[PDB]
């Protein structure tokens, strides 16, 4: 299944509640709508989830509409544009 991170105002500022409530599944897709002038999505750990700290070699997806695919267990993503992540621009997720 899709899901439309932020439902129709996108991947944007404090939606960190947004996954409240959802179950996925590993294979599931999260998809990311905003503009890349502005924003980006961010793969990282819990740890740079927590502290808004990117990892070395962190994936960094700037399409404007990604579609990222759930593996099995926790997924954590940020938005790395300076003050983003610290005003609430980041999920976590767990996939069964
Ligand atoms: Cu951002």
């Amino acid at each position: 299944a899709v899901y439309v991170v932020g439902g129709s105002g996108g991947w944007t500022f404090n939606t960190e509640s947004w996954p409240k409530g959802k179950r996925f599944r590993a294979g599931d897709i999260l998809l990311f709508n905003y503009n890349p002038s502005m924003h980006n999505v961010v793969v990282v750990n819990q740890g740079g989830f927590s502290t808004c700290n990117t990892p070395a070699g962190a994936k960094v997806y700037t399409s404007g509409r990604d579609q990222i695919k759930l593996p099995k267990g926790q997924s954590y993503f940020i938005c790395n544009f300076p003050g983003h992540c610290q005003s609430g621009m980041k999920i976590a997720v767990n996939a069964l």
